[PDB]
């Protein structure tokens, strides 16, 4: 009965505001009239993205902006809202470019929650940018605040929150209540440096919008699928950085939660948040990812999926080789490594010497270039439906995506996934999952309910018995166990009544 909620990325850059068009794609391409009244029904949430965290240590624009021209952008959009009275226009803070460990405003970010007056002015500048811009609510974007900065980003969320839900209330706005999302980390090198307080995090939020995807890059040495759903074991595995995080638990509860080697899936990262405690499986939403990632030097054999490569990883792009063929877009953002769903559907379509191939354990499209050695791993409307059929079956928020300008024209990934999640005429009770790898973690948050026969006092129970007592079912760890389940270490919480 409650709406999956659609959250859309829109990016639009200092230049582009500064010389705002909606009749010239070769200085804005993508303005917001092209967000047509359709498109607006079919989303819950437009991000509009990127703002920062100046030397103030205070929300802003970025300074070389014109303040006159950005108001005019942002009532665009608050204008979609008439289409649409469930529809909110966020702002984001962050990105990885202003955000990263090595990101020109990091410092900012680092400074802004370390105290309490610090995350007092952050927050205040925060809901003030929010209220003078019209915007409905506030996404941050930090990629990614380290484990020793992690109890201020906390704090300065729940002040946020506290200041929301006040101006929620002075502006009579209960009906659409001014929200708070975070863009959360996707795969758990990133995830570890926060996961132990994961429900802390996640509290004041009304949604952690999961970048499930760059899971794949130049910076691996094999490619891969950047957003596999399930894994495939042939693909690459990764060490598990979880099991390392401070969680103060037993071996046998790390083994069981993070298995390691793994694959890394949009599965696994929303496994890794379900296993734990205090977060609730309709605050997760699922990213996906408009673009596709494209390799260079590959040889397939197996399509170009798992081999190695000569793409470069450094940034900027190193060179003027613009090398995958029929990329336009590329050519004009001078990076050959990153493709537009709408771009990548006019390269199959072209005789550019693509084929279009699908794993059917990752369920994701791929494409490959034999005659270059070119390899792309993407997302479309097909990818789309066992993601969605996954986020209805996890009882999951919704999906969010970058970027709204990477749709095609007529928007059918948008069209896609309004329509797996409400058309009343779909139906994907048949659609087939799969047999990749699931990720198999168990942790305190997700506990499968379990039946056995109740303990019972005096008896030697060998390893692995089974009995039920205290509202749970527990298992021994070795034999020969007579202790009450909870009391000493030998029994391993497994269940729940
Ligand atoms: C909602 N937030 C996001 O989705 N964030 C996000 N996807 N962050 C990673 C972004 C890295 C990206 N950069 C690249 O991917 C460039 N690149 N391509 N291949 C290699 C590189 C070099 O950067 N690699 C970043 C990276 C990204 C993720 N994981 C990593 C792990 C280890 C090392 C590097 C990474 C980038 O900075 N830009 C392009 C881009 C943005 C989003 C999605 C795909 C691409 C710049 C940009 C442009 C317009 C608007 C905003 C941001
Ligand atoms: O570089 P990392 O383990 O967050």
């Amino acid at each position: 009965s409650t709406r999956k909620a659609v959250i859309g990325y829109y990016f639009i850059p200092t230049n582009q505001i500064n010389n705002y068009t909606e009749t010239d794609t070769s200085v804005v391409p993508f303005p917001v009239s092209n967000i047509t009244p359709a498109k607006a029904k079919q989303l819950t949430h437009i991000n509009f993205s990127f703002l920062d965290i100046n030397s103030n240590l205070e929300c802003a624009w970025d300074p070389a902006t014109n303040d006159a021209k950005a108001r005019d952008v942002v009532n665009r959009l608050t204008a979609l809202k008439a289409h649409n009275p469930s529809l909110r226009i966020m702002f984001s803070i962050g990105g990885w470019y202003y955000s990263n460990d090595l990101g020109v405003s990091h410092a900012n970010y680092v400074n802004a929650v370390k105290t309490p007056a610090a995350r007092t002015k952050f927050a205040q500048s925060c809901v003030r940018i929010m209220k003078d811009y019209g915007f409905d609510g506030v996404d941050i974007d930090w990629e990614y605040p380290q484990a020793a900065e992690v109890d201020g980003f906390i704090a300065a969320l729940q002040e946020i929150r506290t200041l929301l839900n006040q101006q929620t209330i002075a502006d009579g706005r209960q009906a659409l209540p001014y929200q708070l999302t975070i863009a959360g980390a996707g795969g758990a090198f990133f995830l570890s440096r926060y996961y132990s307080k994961l429900a802390q995090i996640v509290a004041p939020l009304d949604y952690i919008n999961l970048m499930t995807y760059d899971l794949a890059g130049p910076w691996e040495k094999i490619t891969n699928h950047q957003a596999a759903l399930f894994g495939d074991a042939a693909g690459p595995t990764f060490y598990n950085a979880l099991r390392e995080a401070n969680l103060g638990w037993s071996w046998e509860e790390l083994t069981r939660a993070f298995p390691s080697p793994f694959s890394l899936t949009v599965d696994a990262a929303v496994q890794q948040h379900l296993m734990m405690e205090g977060v609730p499986s309709a605050k997760i939403v699922m990213g996906v990812p408009f673009y596709g990632r494209a390799f260079k030097g590959v040889s397939g054999g197996n399509g170009g999926q798992y081999s190695s490569h000569s793409t470069p990883g450094e940034d900027p792009y190193p060179n003027a080789d613009y090398w995958l063929v029929g990329c336009d877009e590329c050519v004009r953002d001078k990076d050959p490594r990153i493709a537009s769903y709408r771009q990548l559907e006019q390269m199959l379509q072209g005789n550019y010497g693509y084929q279009r191939l699908w794993n059917d354990k990752t369920k994701t499209p791929y494409l490959y270039h034999a005659q270059n050695g070119l390899f792309v791993t993407y997302d479309d409307a097909e990818s789309f439906k066992y993601k969605a059929k996954y986020i209805k079956q996890q009882q999951l928020g919704g999906v969010m995506f970058w970027h709204l300008g990477q749709d095609n024209r007529n928007g059918d990934l948008l069209a896609a996934l309004d329509r797996y999640f409400n058309a009343a005429d779909y139906d994907d009770s048949q659609l087939d999952m799969g047999t990749g790898l699931r990720y198999t973690g168990v942790g305190p948050g997700n506990l499968p309910i379990m039946t056995a026969p109740a303990y019972v006092p005096g008896t030697t129970y060998a390893q692995g018995a089974l009995v039920s007592y205290q509202g749970y079912v527990w298992q021994t760890k070795w034999g020969y166990i007579t202790s009450a389940p909870g009391s000493d270490s030998a029994w391993l919480k497994v269940g729940r009544l």
